[PDB]
């Protein structure tokens, strides 16, 4: 549980630095700075408007952006599910 | 299960009083009164339009509002998941 | 599993008859007929746009409509979760 | 776990070929090619905007499209849930 929760903040800082870098100058509202990018990656993590709201407009500028966003989900939405199950078991 | 379900209504009254207070006069549609604030915090709890719909417009007036909304989710969306698992366990 | 799956179709016919009746003439796009009402109650069941999309516009005409929609969710989104767990166990 | 993960990519190729075929010429933005159709079926799989965003506009042209989209969900959103549970079990 402890080793998993730490890995999640590490993955969330590496993606939040990257999302600010790649889609910063192009999408300043959602990917302006690290904090802006953290808040928006979390929105994508809870699945809220992930595709139609953020993931789709970004592809219209950066067509390959799905390589960033789809794997992040297949990871973060698995991790959190595994982490929460770990809490109940322990 | 009983001790958890009661804690959920307590957390939902403390946040519903707070959400009406902080974002009331500024966002009367979603945070006008306790009932309005209860219904909207629940929308945030089920994750439905949470960010793009409510959480984002509120930050454009109250930039720190994320300190209220992100923790509420990391709590209420964990509690309900743990509560529902508790029901199934206390049956088998 | 069998006794639960049958209860779900029964609850989905009683609500689909009711939703067509209450919010029919007022909201014909989403609650016109039984089938229209079934499809829309399912959208509410998967939580997709449930509040901002359907539940909110309906309250602006029928203020108490939340008494119909919130309990339906606390039931159908629990039932399906319990049913799917039952399949994996059996 | 291995036999389930392979079945998921097989179901996702059979639907992605079909979605491109049926709703291609009519909905080129979301169902233009196999890749476009894969990405959009996945959006439907995670439930994100599934109904109000994609499933509803498509029915206004193809009224029976719900026969394609509702079963896909009752399958893919069950499979992934069962697959993820299989991973946790094959670890403890
Ligand atoms: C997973 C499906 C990803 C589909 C995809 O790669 N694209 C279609 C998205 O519509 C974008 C490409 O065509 C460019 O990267
Ligand atoms: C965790 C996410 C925090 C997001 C965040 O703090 N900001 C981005 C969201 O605006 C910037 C804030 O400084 C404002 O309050
Ligand atoms: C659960 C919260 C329900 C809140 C509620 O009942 N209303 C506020 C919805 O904003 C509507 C009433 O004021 C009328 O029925
Ligand atoms: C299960 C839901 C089925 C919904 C449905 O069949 N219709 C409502 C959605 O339009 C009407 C159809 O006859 C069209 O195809
Ligand atoms: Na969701
Ligand atoms: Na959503």
């Amino acid at each position: 549980v402890g080793s998993v929760a730490a890995l999640l903040t590490v993955v969330f800082y590496i993606a939040a630095v990257m999302a600010t870098n790649l889609y910063g100058a192009t999408f300043p509202e959602w990917f302006g700075d690290l904090s802006k990018s953290l808040y928006t990656l979390f929105q994508v993590m809870t699945l809220e408007s992930w595709s139609m709201g953020i993931v789709r407009p970004v592809m219209n500028v950066h067509p390959n952006a799905w390589v960033f966003f789809i794997p992040f989900i297949m990871l973060t939405t698995f991790t959190v599910l595994n982490l929460f199950i770990g809490i109940i078991v322990d």
